[PDB]
């Protein structure tokens, strides 16, 4: 019933963030889930916000900043902050730290605005920077709100003597600019509100059965349910299969099964599902669809 | 001879960045390396720049923002950007700005760069090892000095033009450029890349090695971690080892201008000082 953790509302894009520690399979799960959604008839966009993109390696397809068709109903984007800058200036250094998260938030605004997709899936950077991304809207909201407030105060002062001294300011134009800033703020705030709406946005946590991943994600889940991001599902990836006759495997599997117990105890309030480690690398559409089919069942 | 890739100049801090894709073992290798340097008599600081810190989990010790003793000759830091900010303001248009900036995207990389500035100055450690964030944000860190330089400059001329401490901002600008020189100086600074024998780690790290070129970062060594040992001989292991061994050949081909070393996958998780020392010893030999 992991597949039931995805809700859809006709005409309102569903958002899903796939997150977790480095190397646990975020990109693998994102690409498999997106392919599954596409086969299910959902118009799907999967977007990589990791500045070292891997979605293209994972699907084995060239993918750009603008939506790239992968297959019927599946489109993909690897965010390029240089291009994101251009699309910003045009609307109203592309290499400074923080730019990747600002450009990722811009993508969220775009698709929230158009509602062109049934579901948008974010393939996120490793934990620490994705928590920055997810807390960025509230910060952007406060900042824009403060700029507007200050700008209004300076305006009030500036025109306070128009009845005593010649005041040459253009109030019309000033009022339009304030109105434009307020509309930008309303957009930022609307997005913060969609992100913490469990009916629109969810976060699926990927872990592997190893303590360093478990502990990181346990800290992350706490930080998430602080920001009111709905984090309802945990996927345990790279689980060694029973078919392990050898002594090296047996030691590792025995330890993984104890970690699975810890996982089910630490995330006891969540739905937990497993994805087995394959005999080969998880890479390539056919392999990704088989992972999706075992996790979610056959596409509807 | 992998250990020969670490050059030391007494009185002058050696810098090492350990980088790579998520999950490949940067923290494990950083911590194993740091313990080895310390056992070897080098006064060693290992600094996590990954905003989700794992050094504490790896070394199994509580570590703070303040250098934290781990063993003789070894200290550790998990950067806390808020403490870095009050520290930085210690040396309401601004207040709200500082508190907001202290939680904003990019603050982690700025705070990491501040650590570099602090120790390149006071050569107090023989070696400082950066346990970096995964590839993509570590590139932002490594290109940050050029951006900082330009930015401070722009800020300079703009403060002047405004009239109604330019002597200080001006110093920090030279500090920044002195740091770039240290960073691109192969006698002082190196980058070790960690990869696992899987295509997604290989391609990401090949691309990253190219972006470091542009920055003149000296990358001289590749560590291939989590290599399945030969003993494993069940059907499942053999199939995986056979693939890894083809990936090792690709790694050696693609990083042919670098020295390549392997670290075996253990039968348990790599963590705790005892296990980490075994890894350093298998990788670098006994200390001195
Ligand atoms: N279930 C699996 N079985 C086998 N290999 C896997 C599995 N899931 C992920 N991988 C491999 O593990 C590595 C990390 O997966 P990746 O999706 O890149 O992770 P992240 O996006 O979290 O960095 C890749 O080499 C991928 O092929
Ligand atoms: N050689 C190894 N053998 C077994 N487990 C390992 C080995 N190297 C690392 N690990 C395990 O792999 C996972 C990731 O290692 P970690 O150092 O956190 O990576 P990164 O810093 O690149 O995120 C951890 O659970 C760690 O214990
Ligand atoms: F997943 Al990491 F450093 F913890 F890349
Ligand atoms: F290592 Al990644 F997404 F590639 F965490
Ligand atoms: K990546
Ligand atoms: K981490
Ligand atoms: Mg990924
Ligand atoms: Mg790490
Ligand atoms: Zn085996």
């Amino acid at each position: 019933a992991f597949k039931d953790l995805f809700k859809f509302n006709k005409g309102k894009t569903t958002f899903v963030f796939i997150g977790g520690k480095g190397g646990v399979g975020k990109t693998t799960i994102s690409a498999a889930t997106a392919l599954w959604m596409a086969r299910s008839g959902k118009k799907t966009l999967v977007i990589s916000t990791d500045p070292a993109h891997s979605l293209s390696d994972s699907l084995e397809r060239e993918i750009g900043h603008t939506p790239t068709k992968i297959t019927e109903n599946l489109y993909a984007v690897e965010i390029d902050p240089e291009v994101a800058m251009e699309e910003y200036q045009a609307k109203l250094a592309s290499m400074s730290p923080g730019i990747d998260e600002a450009a990722a938030f811009d993508q969220f605004l775009r698709y929230m605005t158009t509602d062109e997709y049934d579901i948008v899936i974010f393939d996120t950077a490793p934990t620490g920077h994705t928590l920055r991304l997810l807390s960025f809207p509230e910060i952007m909201d406060s900042w824009v709100g403060k700029m507007i407030k200050i700008r209004r105060q300076i305006g009030s002062m500036a025109k306070a003597f128009k009845n005593i001294l010649p005041f040459m300011g253009d109030e019309e134009e000033e009022d339009r600019a304030l109105q434009d800033m307020e509309a930008t703020k309303k957009q930022i705030n609307a997005a913060r509100e969609v992100m913490s709406d469990p009916e629109r946005t969810s976060f699926k946590m990927v872990v592997i059965p190893e303590e360093m991943s478990i502990y990181e994600s346990e800290r992350a889940m706490k930080a998430l349910e602080k920001y009111s991001i709905h984090a309802d599902g945990v996927i345990v990836n790279q689980v060694l299969p029973e078919e392990s006759d050898c002594e090296f495997c047996n030691a590792r599997r025995k330890l993984q099964q104890e970690r699975l117990k810890q996982i089910r105890e630490k995330f006891s309030d969540k739905v937990v599902a497993e994805v087995p480690l394959l005999k080969k690398e998880a890479k390539g559409i056919e392999t990704l669809e088989k992972i999706a089919e075992q996790l979610y069942g056959e596409p509807e």
